[PDB]
């Protein structure tokens, strides 16, 4: 293979995305009470992530471009359980700005939980076309958490990722948690769950982990703070490559915000082909640096 070839939204430039950021961002402000006062920036960058995760290199199909979460098939994979509550909040801002696309909304909603949860810029490209329901993968491309290293770097070769893009990718587990009644697994990984931080690779170097089986017979690594961790990813400090970048992220924040900035970026934008004649990346700015 497919073909797919990003195309502006009919007039829209920088200011018209600045304003959907802004309302996104906004909004992640106002319903601040969402999973006991997380809020809602960590289910928005997973639901960037899963829309986007569904990409095969070898075909073409899936990824961010179709925006297919829309439709029944995807919308109930139950590797997307939870997600949700990230698209019913994003659905009054769809409303609010009907011309942009499905794929555009759902991956500018990831760009910006990251930075308004002081994380790095992350440029962003639009252009991204709604496809039709035909279009939609089947469920079973988003992966298994009960596996070990070689299954995680086997998987990700199919997003086209290396292990050094693998392993930035995942201290996205600094937000959030995981919930029993999505996933089978319960807990955070760790302490400060709505500010993007290398907080991840300290707590996999630092903390003490035990092997334990939670309420719904999985097997997960828990430590004394109250953290835990998906046996994927703890097997990032049992394979040796991984573990050596684990280290360099847990020794260096900003090399950490760049590597996933650029991870991140790709990852959004798999499967895309955007003409020379398309528009530059957008960075947008904070609320913050807007003094709003
Ligand atoms: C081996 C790859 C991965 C596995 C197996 C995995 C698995 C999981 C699971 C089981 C949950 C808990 C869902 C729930 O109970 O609500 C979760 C949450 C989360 N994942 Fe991952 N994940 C992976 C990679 C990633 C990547 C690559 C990103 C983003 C770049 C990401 C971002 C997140 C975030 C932000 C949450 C918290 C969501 C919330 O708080 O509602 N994950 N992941």
């Amino acid at each position: 293979p497919l073909v797919h070839v990003a195309s502006v939204e009919k007039g829209r430039s920088y200011e018209d995305f600045q304003k959907v950021y802004n309302a996104i961002a906004l909004k992640l402000r106002e319903d601040d009470e969402y999973d006991n006062y997380i809020g809602y920036g960590p289910v928005l960058v997973r639901l960037a992530w899963h829309t986007s995760g569904t990409w095969d290199k070898h075909d073409n199909t899936g990824g961010s471009y179709g925006g297919t979460y829309r439709f029944k098939k995807e919308f109930n994979d139950p590797s997307n359980a939870g997600l949700q509550n990230g698209f019913k909040f994003l659905e009054p801002i769809h409303k609010e700005f009907p011309w942009i696309s499905s794929g555009d909304l759902f991956s500018l909603g990831g760009v910006t939980a990251v930075q308004e949860m002081q994380g790095p810029k992350i440029p962003w490209r639009c252009g991204r076309v709604d496809t039709p329901e035909d279009t939609t993968p089947d469920n079973g491309r988003l992966p298994d958490a009960d596996k070990d290293a070689d299954y995680v770097r086997t998987f990700f070769q199919r997003l086209n990722m290396n292990d050094r893009e693998v392993v930035a990718l995942m201290g996205a587990h600094a937000l959030g948690k995981t919930h029993l009644k999505n996933s089978g697994y319960e807990g955070p990984w760790g302490a400060a769950n709505n500010v993007f931080t290398n907080e991840f690779y300290l707590n996999l170097l630092n903390e003490d982990w035990k092997l334990e089986k939670n309420d719904a017979n999985n097997e997960q690594w828990d430590s004394k703070s109250g953290y835990m961790m998906l046996p994927t990813d703890y097997s990032l400090i049992q394979d040796p490559k991984y573990l050596s970048i684990v280290k360099e992220y847990a020794n260096d924040q900003d090399k950490f915000f760049k590597d996933f900035s650029k991870a991140f970026e790709k990852l959004l934008e798999n499967g895309i082909t955007f003409p020379k004649d398309a528009p530059s990346p957008f960075i947008f700015k904070t609320l913050e640096e807007q003094g709003l």
